[PDB]
Parts: structure tokens; C-alpha cells; sequence
């Protein structure tokens, strides 16, 4: 899509909103920000080019954009945002401006409670099958930070807010788990109102994964030829042995979780797995050796008051970012960056490292783009393993090491996991 000359205004400056400035800089469009809250997370992460208004929004601005991206925080039924509306004023969130943008297919997963973990297990079976998939939404990673043209599958988790604002969607496959009321304080007109919100996942879906044993997930006028169904004891899926299309799969022995929700949670992910092509083998295998959701990060020490934080699936800028949102340190903060990173993306994390508490380390392929980014406090070697021995004698109680390098670590490593594993060894000996 074409965004060049318009007047775009963006609601909410969280994790979401910040992605969306970046989008739009990143096009040569410079938006304007707003946010009800005096001061969002993300204030002090914009480039002082973008005009800013907080602590309430501003309705001239909004009467006066081209385009409104609304942030999945705020309600389209807001009087400010119902306004623009009736004035024919388009509104959009940001996983619309990613389906805008994807070229790769889509696996949508919507519901309440579990869905990180289905959503989790789909990339998996993607990862067994060895496809480069992006996995993100409202389990964490701003979907649009995922965009890249070698992401060769996505993975999302959306919430019925992101749903709303949503309307270029065409999932290879799509899933709404169950219909459990939550957040009614964003649907006061009743059940029917939120359950419309999470049937737009299936809109111009490929399959639709529903929930043999929740009506309420399948489509509204019944179930049509693109719905596959799980269930516990009914369904496409159901269950011990998993049972698929009436065949015997798998003995639930094999796999390390247990129990009825584990089980169903490894039925729908199949379900959506098998709809999205990826062979039955290896999704069989994901099954086998999934453990659940990971914690957020590693830590790998704890010693002198110091803790020793492993994030090295952090292979990107937006993840780094992520990582770095809300982040409790009491002391200094020593950050390793390095290996081989997306340039073109670098410059908008400057903003994430000001204050007296940061200190940087870079290294590896990027290293000396990355302690550019604020030279004041950059250390820069050539290896993680230099970088780390330079900021051994220098941390002290309450500070923090974290590893989330913002880039991929193929120039020095095998894998991130290779990468963690070497911090691992290395805070050990040296914390
Ligand atoms: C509220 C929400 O939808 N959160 C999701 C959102 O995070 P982000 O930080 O971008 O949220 P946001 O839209 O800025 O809203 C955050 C908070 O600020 C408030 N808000 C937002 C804009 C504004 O003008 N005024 C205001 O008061 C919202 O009411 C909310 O209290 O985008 C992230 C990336 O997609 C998601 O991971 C994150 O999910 C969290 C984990 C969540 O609680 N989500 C809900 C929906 C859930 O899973 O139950």
C-alpha cells in the first residue's frame, strides 16, 4: 500500500505504537503520536521530528489525518475514534498494516488462555520442518517488527482488539480456541458483540480450525467446508492416542506434556499445522519434544548481587527492543550487541539506550556500527567472549549482564542457541 503524502496519526505510544512510527519513518512518512497516558513507555523512545501530544488525545489531529493507526489499547467505539470514523476517516491497527505488507503466509490463533502456547507449538512444527518462521502478535514481538522477505511463514497470536482493526487477513489458517468472555469492559454490548470480534480471524481464511466442544468458535451460519474441528473425544482431531481424521496417530506417551488441555492444545496446533502444509512428520516430532511455553529469558547466574541474563533468540532489533521495554535494573545495565544484524534497522534503537545506567559491548560482524549508536558508553571487540571479559571486573551489585544482541549470530556462531550457550559457560566462569 501507498502511504506517501498522507497525514497519518497514531493512538498509543506502547510497544505497538512504537513499531508503527518505525513503519512509517522507515517509508519516508513522518506521523504525528498520541496517547491518552501523560507518560506511555514508549515517550522518550521517539525521534524529536515527531510531533506528540499526551495525557489525552488530540481531536483536531485525528479530524485532520488521512489515516488513523490505532493501537489495540483503545476502543473504536472511543467517541474520538467513532467521530473520525462517521467523517469517513479510515482507521487501521498495526496487524492490518503487517497484512498490508506480508509475503509470506499467515497461521492466525485467537481464543482465551493457551493461546501463547498453541501459537508457541505452531512454530515449532515450523521450526522442525525447517522453515524460517516469524512468530509474534500479542504474544509479544509487534507483528510488524517480524517483516522480513526471508520470513518464509508467520505465526500470530491475536487478540480480539487487534481483531477489531483488522481487515486484510487471509490466514492459510486461522483458529478462535474458545469464546471465554474477558475484557467486557471493551464489549458492553454482550456476549454476540465480543464473539463477532474474534469470528473476523476467519475472514477470507483458507481452513478454520474450530472447537468441536465450543459452538461459539465456529463461524456464524454454520460450519462451512473449511472448518476442521478438534475436540476431546469428538472432532477432525480428538483424543490415550491423538486421533486424526479417524486414524490413530500418536500415543500421547511420546509427547513430554500431559493432561486434557495439553492434549487438545497439541490437537488444534496440529490441526493448524497440518493446514498450513507443513509435513505431518516433523510436527509429529515438535509434538514429542515440546516442554510449553518458554520463559521469558535465561538467567544463567545469579551471584555478587549480579544477574547474568541469556536473550540470545533476540536475532533482530524489535526483539532487543522488546526486551528492553519495562526491564527492571537496579544498578548499570551492560548490554551485549553483535554479529549480523539489519543495518537499515539499527538507527531507531539509539533511542532505547540513553541514561546514566547503560553501558554497551559490541561485537562480532556489526559490532562497530552497534557502539555507534551511542559511542559514550560502547565498549567494541571483536568476539562476545572480549566483549564479556571487558565487563567482568567492571559490574558490581545490582547490575545486570543481558545478552540480546539484536542480531543474527551466524558470523561467529552455528546458531543463537550455540551463542547462549557459549554466554552461559562464559558468566559462569567469570560472575
Ligand atoms: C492492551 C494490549 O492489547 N496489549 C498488547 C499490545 O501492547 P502495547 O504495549 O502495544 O499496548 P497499547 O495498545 O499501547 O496499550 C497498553 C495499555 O495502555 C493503555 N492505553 C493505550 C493507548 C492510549 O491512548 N491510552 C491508554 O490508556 C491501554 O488501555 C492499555 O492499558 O501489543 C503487544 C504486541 O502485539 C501485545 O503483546 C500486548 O499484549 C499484552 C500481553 C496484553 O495484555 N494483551 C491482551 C489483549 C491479552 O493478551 O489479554
Amino acid at each position: 500500500a501507498d502511504y506517501q503524502g498522507k497525514n497519518v496519526v497514531i493512538i498509543g505510544l506502547g510497544l505497538t505504537g512504537l513499531s508503527c512510527v518505525d513503519f512509517f519513518l522507515a517509508r519516508g512518512v513522518t506521523p504525528r503520536v498520541m496517547d491518552t497516558r501523560m507518560t506511555p513507555p514508549g515517550l522518550d523512545k521517539l525521534p524529536e521530528a515527531v510531533e506528540r501530544h499526551t495525557g489525552s488525545l488530540n481531536d483536531e489531529w485525528l479530524m485532520a489525518a488521512d489515516l488513523i493507526v490505532a493501537s489495540p489499547g483503545i476502543a473504536l467505539a472511543h467517541p474520538s475514534l467513532s467521530a473520525a470514523a462517521d467523517a469517513g476517516i479510515e482507521i487501521v491497527g498495526d496487524i492490518e498494516l503487517f497484512c498490508r505488507e506480508a509475503q509470506a503466509p499467515i497461521v492466525a490463533i485467537t481464543g482465551s488462555n493457551g493461546k501463547s502456547t498453541v501459537t508457541t507449538l505452531v512454530g515449532e512444527m515450523a521450526k522442525a520442518a525447517g522453515v524460517n518462521v516469524g512468530v509474534g502478535g500479542n504474544i509479544g514481538l509487534p507483528a510488524l517488527m517480524l517483516l522480513d522477505d526471508e520470513c518464509e511463514l508467520y505465526v500470530l497470536e491475536l487478540s480480539s482488539f487487534q481483531l477489531e482493526t483488522t481487515s486484510s487477513l487471509q490466514a492459510v489458517a486461522a483458529t478462535i480456541l474458545n469464546v471465554t468472555e474477558d475484557h467486557m469492559d471493551r464489549y458492553p454490548f454482550g456476549l454476540q458483540q465480543y464473539r463477532a470480534a474474534k469470528l473476523r480471524i476467519y475472514e477470507n481464511a483458507k481452513v478454520c480450525v474450530v472447537n468441536a466442544d465450543d459452538a461459539l468458535t465456529m463461524p456464524i451460519r454454520g460450519a462451512d467446508e473449511r472448518c476442521v474441528s478438534f475436540g476431546v473425544n469428538m472432532g477432525d482431531y480428538h483424543l490415550t492416542w491423538l486421533r486424526v481424521k479417524g486414524e490413530k496417530v500418536l500415543n500421547v506417551k511420546e509427547m513430554k506434556l500431559s493432561g486434557q488441555h495439553n492434549y487438545t492444545n497439541a490437537l488444534a496446533a496440529l490441526a493448524l499445522a497440518d493446514a498450513a502444509g507443513l509435513p505431518r512428520a516433523s510436527s509429529l516430532k515438535a509434538l514429542t519434544t515440546f516442554t510449553g511455553l518458554p520463559h521469558r529469558f535465561e538467567v544463567v547466574l545469579e551471584h555478587n548481587g549480579v544477574r547474568w541474563i541469556n536473550d540470545s533468540k533476540a536475532t533482530n532489533v524489535g526483539s532487543t527492543e522488546a526486551a528492553l521495554n519495562g526491564l527492571h535494573v537496579d544498578g548499570t545495565l551492560h548490554l551485549l550487541l553483535g554479529g549480523d544484524g539489519k543495518s537499515a534497522d539499527f538507527s531507531p534503537l539509539a533511542r532505547y539506550l540513553n541514561g546514566d545506567n547503560v553501558r554497551l559491548y559490541c561485537f562480532g560482524r556489526d559490532g562497530a556500527q552497534l557502539a555507534a549508536l551511542r559511542p559514550e558508553v560502547a565498549e567494541q571487540t571483536e568476539t562476545m567472549e572480549q566483549a564479556m571479559r571487558l565487563l567482568a571486573p567492571r559490574v558490581q551489585p545490582g547490575d545486570m549482564v543481558l545478552l540480546s544482541p539484536a542480531c543474527a549470530s551466524l558470523d561467529q556462531f552455528k546458531n543463537f542457541e550455540q551463542r547462549g550457550n557459549e554466554f552461559a559457560r562464559l558468566a559462569k566462569e567469570l560472575g
